[PDB]
């Protein structure tokens, strides 16, 4: 994985879960020292994993709601490092950009495998969105879909569409549903217009 966002990992993982005893001994005496790198550096793996599930045994959380809790708190930490994407959107142009937006982090990132999160809109107030991966980290991208309804304070109901495997990537797809319409019909204008 690439050396940033796991920054943020370990920074939400003590930002504000379990503290820094239960997972600093995982982190900086799991098997490593004390912090990765940060510009745009590389890093390893299934270390993560392990640490992961070092923090399951730890606290007494299953691993994967420790992945969709870091999902939530994800998005502040991502909201505090460097938002320039939050400025000037409600939650659904938002989730709309996640994807080109994973591109680009990705264009001259060498090496970069970040997923795919196609989102199309299929009522006023609904989208569809579509995690697509080699890694299946359906967790951590069902908590930031709702960290992100909970930064931008705009209620959600989310709802598992279907699930499979194509060509050796995984995939889910989600059905995303708002509390206040986001769309609307404009009077001569064809289709869900971003109201
Ligand atoms: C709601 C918004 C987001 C969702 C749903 C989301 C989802 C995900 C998921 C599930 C992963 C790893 C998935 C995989 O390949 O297994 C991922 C990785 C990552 N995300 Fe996001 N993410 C979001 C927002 C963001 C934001 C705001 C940033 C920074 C602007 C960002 C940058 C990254 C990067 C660089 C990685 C790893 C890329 C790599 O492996 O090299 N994401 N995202």
């Amino acid at each position: 994985m690439k050396g940033t966002i796991v920054g943020t990992w370990i920074k939400t993982l003590r930002d504000l879960y379990g503290n820094d005893v239960v997972d600093e001994s995982l982190k900086s005496v799991g098997w490593e020292p004390d912090r990765v790198i940060t510009p745009l550096e590389d890093i390893d793996d299934d270390e993560v994993r392990r640490i992961f599930a070092k923090v399951s045994e730890k606290t007494g959380k299953n691993v994967n709601e420790i992945w969709r809790e870091v999902g939530r708190q994800n998005i502040k930490t991502f909201s505090e490092w460097f938002p320039s994407y939050f400025a000037g959107r409600r939650l659904v142009n938002f989730l709309m950009m996640m994807d080109e937006v994973h591109l680009q982090l990705t264009k001259m990132i060498k090496g970069a495998t970040p997923p795919r999160l196609i989102a199309k809109p299929v009522a006023k107030d609904a989208i569809e969105m579509e995690y697509v991966s080699k890694r299946k980290m359906y967790d951590y991208f069902l908590g930031l879909i709702e960290g992100s309804s909970k930064f931008f304070k705009e209620e959600i109901s989310v709802e598992e569409v279907e699930r499979g495997e194509k060509d050796g990537f995984s995939r889910l797809k989600v059905r995303i549903k708002f509390k206040n319409p986001v769309f609307e019909y404009k009077k001569n204008v064809w289709g869900l217009v971003p109201r």
